[PDB]
C-alpha cells in the first residue's frame, strides 16, 4: 500500500495479497503499462548480473516506465565509499555526491551491492544500500544487497506457491560446495521469507556454516543433509561463505558430498529442485538433477520478472 | 514461407526475395509505418563479440517497430558462460550456457545473438552449435547477428543495396578476398555467397589458392584464382577477408599478400564497379584509401541498409509471434 | 540563431541567453511539457570517456522530449577506432573513424559526443578535430558532451543555476583553480569562462602562476593570481582543476599546492558565496569536506540543472530537424 522501499520481506506486507498481485500480473503482464508512463527507473550495478539485470528492465517495461541501466566502474567514475578521506588517488568521485546526483535524474532506484566481506559489521549494517535510501531522495529497492535479496526470494515464494502439491510443503534449503566465497544474502533472504510462511522450513549445511540468527529464526537446522532432505517437497540449494566470527567471508569446506545429486533427491518426496542462479553445474548440483523434470530452475527465474513487476508497481503507486 | 518466419539465420528464412525486397524499399521510404506493430514487444540483443553496426542498426530497427530494446553484453555485465556440458564447473565460469539461454528467453519476445566462429573446432562452428542452442532452448524466435558461418542480416542489406544501385538486371558481382592481420571467420563470405547464389546475378568469387570456402556456400558460383581476371567488367566489388577453411588450415592465415588489397589497379579493370564492404574495414589492407573514399564506394549507403534489413526481419518475426 | 540550432558545441549556438534561460525555467516547471516533440526521433550518445552526469542527465533529457535513446560506449562494445588518416591499419584498430562517424550517423537523428582532450597535441585538441569530424561527416546535428576544449552542456547548466540562486542582478562569480593528482582538460574552465564572459556578471578567474588559459576563452575576464583576493566579496565560487595550457607545459601538472584547496579559510572572505563544481570532485583536494557539505554548496542543485540544459538543447535541435 504505502511502499517507500523494498529491501526485506517486511516491505511487501501481507503475503496473501502480494501473491494475489503476482498471479494477476502473470495473467495480464501489461495490465498496468500506463502506470509508469513518464516515470524513470535507474538501475545501478556494482556487480555482475544476468537475471536481475534483464528481468528488472522487462519488469519496468511491463509498467510503461523509462529504464536507465548504469554500470558504475564500467561507464562512470570509481566511487570513494569512506568519508573524510583525502581523495588523492584511485577514486575520482565520492559516493556522497554520486548518490544524490543519480537521484536527480530518476523516480525510482534499484541498486545491487554485494557484500564486500571486508568488514562483517559494514556489510550487515547494509551501509551502502542504506546510504542510497538516505541520500538518493528516491524510493530505493534492492537488486541484492549485502545481507538480503528480496526480489529473488519473493520470486522463490511465488514459484513454490505455484508448484506446491500441499498447503504447507517441506522446503529444505541446502548448502553446496563452491570454489569461491559467496555472500550469504541469498540464503538469509530465503530463510527470512520461508519463515514468514507456514511451510515446514528446514536449513541444512556443514558444521561451521551457521547463518545469522536474526535470519535463521526458528527454522529447524539439520547438520545431516540426507536427513534434512527426507520427504522434502522443495530443495533450494545455494552456497554461502562462512558467517561466524573468525571465519566471516571464508570458505571452510568444499566437500563434494553436499553437491546436490540424485543420491540426495531420492530420499526426498520427489521434491522439486530450485536455485536462484547462477549455478555451477556439478558443484552445487548434478547435471541430471538440474536437467531432470523436477527441476523448476527456469520457471523460478521467470518469476523474477513478476516479483519485480509487483514491487515496481507498488513503488510507483506510492510515488508523489 | 516468408510469412512463417520462425527464425533468421540463413537466406531460406526470408522467403521470396522479390517481396522481401519490396518490403525493404517500402520501409526505406516510410521508416515508422509499422511503429505500432511491436508495441509492448521486447527485443533482447546478446553479444558475445564486439559490434558497432549490428549493435546500432538493430536497436534502431527495433524502435522503428515500436519495440522495447534490451542490449546485453555477456562477459561485460553478466557471468562468463560454460559452453561444454558435463564438465565440473569448479573454475572460471559461474554460469552454464544451458541455464543462461532459457533464462534469457524468459524476459523477451525476440532474441538476437551474435556469436563469432571460435575456430577451436571446425565441426562445432559449422554445425552452429551455439546459435542452434539458442534456437532450441530459448523459447523465442532467434535471429543471427552473425553466427559462426553466416550473417544474413548483413547479406540481406547487401542485396538491398545492390538492388538499389545496380544499373542492369543481372550485374556482375565479384566477391574478393583481401589480406588481413588476424584470422577472420568465413561467415560474411559464406553468407554473401549464399545470398548472391539465390539471385540471378552473375556471381564470381576470387581468392588466393587455399582459401576455398565450404562447398555448401560456394554453390555453383564461378571461382577465379586470378583477382585481375575476376574483376574484369565487374559491376560490384564485395571485398572481405576470411581465414583459411580447408583441412588443416581451419581458422588460419595462409598469407597476407598485399597484391590482393583492393586498389585503383584492380578497380580500373572493372566496369566502373561500385565498391562494397560490410565494415569494419582495415584501410590499406583490405581496400586503398583512394578506392574506399572514391565516389564509387557505397560503403556507407550499404551500412545504412543494415537498418532496413533488420527492420524487415524484426517485422516478419513480430508478425509471426503467438 | 538559437531558433535555428544546427549543433551545440559552444555558447554562440544557444543564442539569446535571456530566452534560453526562459525555456530552462519553463522546463524545470513542466518537465514533460514537450514529451511529444521528439516522438520517433532517435538520439545517439557516444562516449569515448567515462561519465556519470552527462551519461544519466542526457538520457533523462531525451526521455523528457519522448525521444528514443541509444547509448554507445566505443572501446567497450564497438571496435577500436583509427583516428589518423593514411596509416596502414595493420594492428590495434579494426575500424577507422572515417567510416565509423558516417555509419553512426545512419541510425539516429541527433548525435551527442564526448571526447576528452588527449593532451598528445595541443593544436589537435584545440582545433577540436574529432568533435568537428562528427559535425562534418555524421550527417546529423551534433551536440557536445564535453569536447577537448569546451563543455557547453555543463556551462549552460551553470548559467541556469547561478541565475536560479543569485541574490543580485550581476553577482561576482569567481572561478578558482585547485590541486589535483592527475592532469585534467581545460574544457570545463574554458567553457565556464566562455559562458560567464557572455553575461553581465562580474567575472574573475584565479589560478597559480603558469595556469593561464587560452586568451580566446579568458577574454576580458579579470585574472587574479591571489586566490584570497579574488574570493573577496564573491557571490559564487566555481572551483575546477585543469592542467597547464601554455607553451611547453601543455597537458601537464605544474602544481599540487594544497593552499588552493577551497576550504572554509577562503570561503570566509567571500560574500557568503555559494560553492559550485561541475563534478566529479575529489574531496580534500579541490574542496573541503566542510565547504562542499556546507549549506552554501549548491553542487547538487547544479548537477540537477544538467538535465535542464540538455533538455533545452535537445528541444531546440528537435525543433530544427528537417
Ligand atoms: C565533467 C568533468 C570531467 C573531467 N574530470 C575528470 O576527468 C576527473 C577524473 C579524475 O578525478 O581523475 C574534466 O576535468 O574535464
Ligand atoms: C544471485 C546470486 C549472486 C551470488 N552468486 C555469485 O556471485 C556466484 C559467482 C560464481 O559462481 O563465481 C550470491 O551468492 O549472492
Ligand atoms: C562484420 C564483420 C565481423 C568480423 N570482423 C572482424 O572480426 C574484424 C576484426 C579486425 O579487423 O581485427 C568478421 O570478419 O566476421
Amino acid at each position: 500500500s504505502h511502499m517507500k522501499k523494498f529491501t526485506c520481506v517486511q516491505d511487501i506486507g501481507d503475503l496473501k495479497s502480494a501473491l494475489a498481485e503476482s498471479f494477476e500480473i502473470k495473467k495480464d503482464r501489461f495490465k498496468y503499462v500506463e502506470l509508469g508512463r513518464n516515470k524513470t527507473l535507474l538501475m545501478i550495478f556494482f556487480n555482475s548480473s544476468l537475471r536481475t539485470r534483464l528481468s528488472t528492465q522487462k519488469a519496468a517495461l511491463n509498467l510503461g516506465m523509462n529504464v536507465i541501466v548504469l554500470d558504475i566502474n564500467q561507464g562512470a567514475w570509481k566511487l570513494e565509499t569512506e568519508r573524510g578521506v583525502i581523495m588523492d588517488g584511485d577514486k575520482p568521485e565520492h559516493l556522497l555526491e554520486a548518490i544524490p546526483v543519480m537521484g536527480c535524474y530518476c523516480d525510482i532506484i534499484g541498486v545491487r551491492s554485494f557484500a564486500r566481506f571486508e568488514n562483517r559489521e559494514y556489510d550487515y549494517n547494509e551501509v551502502i544500500i542504506n546510504q542510497f535510501i538516505q541520500h538518493s531522495g528516491r524510493p530505493v529497492f534492492s537488486m541484492e544487497a549485502a545481507t538480503r535479496h528480496p526480489l529473488q526470494s519473493f520470486a522463490d515464494l511465488i514459484t513454490i506457491e505455484e508448484y506446491k502439491k500441499t498447503a504447507r510443503p517441506k522446503v529444505v534449503m541446502t548448502w553446496a560446495p563452491h570454489p569461491r566465497p559467496l555472500p550469504q544474502a541469498v540464503p538469509n533472504s530465503f530463510a527470512e521469507w520461508m519463515n514468514a510462511t507456514d511451510y515446514e522450513f528446514v536449513i541444512t549445511h556443514p558444521e561451521g556454516y551457521e547463518l545469522d540468527p536474526k535470519f535463521v529464526g526458528n527454522a529447524r537446522v539439520e547438520y545431516d543433509q540426507m536427513k534434512a532432505f527426507e520427504g522434502a517437497d522443495f530443495i533450494y540449494a545455494k552456497n554461502w561463505a562462512a558467517y561466524l566470527g573468525d571465519n566471516y567471508g571464508q570458505i571452510l569446506s568444499t566437500d563434494r558430498n553436499w553437491t546436490v545429486g540424485d543420491r540426495q533427491m531420492a530420499v526426498t518426496n520427489n521434491a522439486y529442485f530450485m536455485h536462484c542462479l547462477p549455478v555451477r553445474r556439478n558443484m552445487i548440483v548434478t547435471d541430471d538433477v538440474i536437467e531432470s523434470p523436477q527441476s523448476i530452475v527456469i520457471p523460478e527465474a521467470a518469476n523474477r520478472e513478476i516479483s519485480a513487476t509487483v514491487v515496481l508497481k507498488r513503488l510507483l503507486e506510492n510515488l508523489p
